[PDB]
DNA sequence: TTTTTTTTTTTTTTTTTTTTTTTTTTTTTTTTTTTTTTTTTTTTTTTTT
């Protein structure tokens, strides 16, 4: 869907191929930067798949771009600081391949703590062995495979969404005073869900 | 003692600079030598009383 979206998998990517490389300009004394996945996705989405299997030496590059939205090159004869204003959309398998609901999120994935902290939302997709959802998923899959173009009745064209989203990204909402007060109150509630007595949460607020 | 991540570390090159090596290249004057003149110093056939 997204323009300016890169897809990448766990081990198939290097570090120079993930952030940036430098090659010599054969026409002049200049230097040309070879953009990587985290830079083609600038002001877009970098979908990293198989995130847990992605090398620690490359997790460092990912973490640098996640935490400071920039990539710095000091190679081959140039220093160049580059913009990496990507948003990361990652998928990660749990350790053992399955999510143990008896352990925290930290104990289930082998992501480094700095990486996990640079994530706004963690969506756990547990496979419940539920017969009714098995039925619903089966109907959806079999219907898609029966009526390919049909069974896709989206209220908005996907180009329409692309235009709408591009337009809306120009808006810079402000925070009202009552929104400020509501934010502090909801943050107080969110913190309170993490105290003693009640059941432990997957990760702390 | 079966599985597993950092560690090199030998091998591909590529860069890449610095240094040593390589490659390219007729024209133009001058001068001696020969063969000519040319003024001058003889010198060898002309004649008289």
């Amino acid at each position: 869907f997204s323009p300016r979206a890169v897809y990448t998998s766990g081990k198939a990517s290097s570090a120079a191929g993930l952030t940036a490389a430098v090659v010599r300009d054969e026409e002049s004394h200049e230097f040309v930067i070879e953009a990587g996945a985290l830079m083609l996705a600038d002001n877009g989405v970098c979908c990293i798949d198989e995130f847990d299997k992605m090398d620690v030496r490359d997790q460092v590059a990912i973490h640098e771009a996640m935490e400071q939205q920039t990539i710095s090159i000091t190679k081959a004869g140039v220093k160049a600081t580059l913009n990496a204003r990507t948003s990361i959309l990652a998928a990660a398998n749990p350790i053992s391949g399955h999510y143990d609901r008896s352990k925290s999120l930290k104990q289930n994935i082998n992501l480094s703590a700095p990486i996990m902290s640079r994530f706004d939302l963690f969506f756990i997709l547990v496979d419940e062995c539920n017969e009714v959802t098995d039925y619903a998923i089966a109907r959806r899959i079999v219907d898609l495979h029966s009526r390919i173009e049909e069974s896709i009745d989206r209220v908005y064209s996907l180009d329409d969404i692309r235009r709408y989203l591009l337009f809306a990204r120009q808006f810079k909402p402000k925070i009202s005073k009552e929104s400020e007060d509501f934010i502090v109150e909801q943050y107080k509630h969110l913190r309170q869900r993490d105290g003693s007595g009640v059941t432990k949460s997957s990760w702390r607020i």
